[PDB]
């Protein structure tokens, strides 16, 4: 496999098993108890500032791609200031944009979703394109893209509790 | 403990907490980032061709066995061709037959799954037999074998959907 | 970071990624496969037997604490005789008291679950307190007050149910 692309200011804590083609961006902090492998589903993009928590597992499917920022294919693009908090699931094909946060225990998988949206606790994202801005309760099941297109829009309270979380 | 039997063809990555009387057949893949421990309940089996993926955790109660095709008792049984994907639970005791698909983050305890079961993403079966042939859709907390009698039979893209992301 | 206290009488796998102040009490059993991180919220209490089981992460905000049965400020406690049961997530600010089941795959966090509570499966608690002795069925989420003010009482049979998984 390729090795990873680690940018000078990202932080990738040792027992992190990070395999493959993964771009890591600036100040990227990648805590211990993660797996980001792109031996399977690659290339993996990680953008600036964006922290992968404890628990996480990203990795992608052999086949299937999304474009990234840059125009390129990736089974994994994780935009810039993202958090990706505990046990979350991020698995390609996907594509995070820049600015969301993804609650704990939360799944995204075969799906897009758009800068900036608030993802909260339990939930599963699958087969969907979620448009920028969307907040997404506690525990749904989105898995149809009707259901994606009901999604409310953020607000200030949940700007201010992923801002608080993370 | 015993010690596991690790057929000739298998693949056990070393990251792998492996411990106990597990019976592994041939050419299974058991990933990185995987628990399986014959510590408690025991033994375990894992048929041939099976796939367990990164982040999965197989354990079993000390007391509670199912029978396994050759008539022995186990704390778990997996069978040939199954697929155990990312984050899934599989607690003893549980029966798993050939062919089935566990989707990501689904747990199965104190059950059986029939043979060539879909099972998707984020389900809980516990307490319950499936029977062969079923899907069970996203999300769903199967506690009770009422509703277990109740799930429909797998269609052509459930079969689809298994096979692509396997 | 100040260093674990860890009772003559525990006992914590060597793989357990165990960081920090955290404060663990006489008989408690800490598996492999367990993250206990007192490095962003802290400290952190774990009282006299309580299982930290295979696949359990417990961290914590740096901001937010709730009081100890000592009056001290912790970001995470959690009692004596505790289960904390298979890829469960304690998330500080958490109180859990004791003699609490926390089954599989459950979240508490920014929470306080009273004394003798029978939490089930793939259940999620957040924002709420829930009163001493109360169960929570598999697959709940919890995320307002008046939720938790309407859970039933345990049962002598999830009691049972309890006593014989742990
Ligand atoms: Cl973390
Ligand atoms: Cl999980
Ligand atoms: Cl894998
Ligand atoms: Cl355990
Ligand atoms: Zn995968
Ligand atoms: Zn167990
Ligand atoms: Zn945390």
């Amino acid at each position: 496999l390729a090795e990873p692309e680690i940018a000078p200011t990202a932080y990738v804590h040792s027992f992190s098993n990070l395999i493959g083609d993964v771009r890591i961006k600036d100040y990227v902090h990648i805590a211990p108890g993660t797996s980001i492998r792109a031996d399977e589903g690659t290339p993996f993009h990680i953008g600036s500032r964006t922290n992968i928590q404890d628990g996480v597992v990203i990795h992608g499917l052999q086949q299937g791609r999304v474009i990234g920022d840059d125009g390129q294919e990736y089974s994994v693009w994780i935009g810039d200031n993202v958090s990706i908090t505990h046990m979350a699931l991020i698995h390609g094909p996907a594509y995070i944009g820049d600015g969301c946060f993804i609650g704990f225990r939360s799944t995204v998988f075969n799906a897009r979703v758009g800068a900036g949206c608030v993802v909260m606790m339990h939930v599963l994202i699958q087969d969907v394109e979620i448009p920028p801005g969307k907040y997404v309760p506690s525990g749904m099941v989105i898995t149809t893209q009707q259901q994606a297109d009901r999604l409310p829009n953020v607000e200030e309270s949940d700007i201010h509790f992923a801002q608080h979380v993370v």
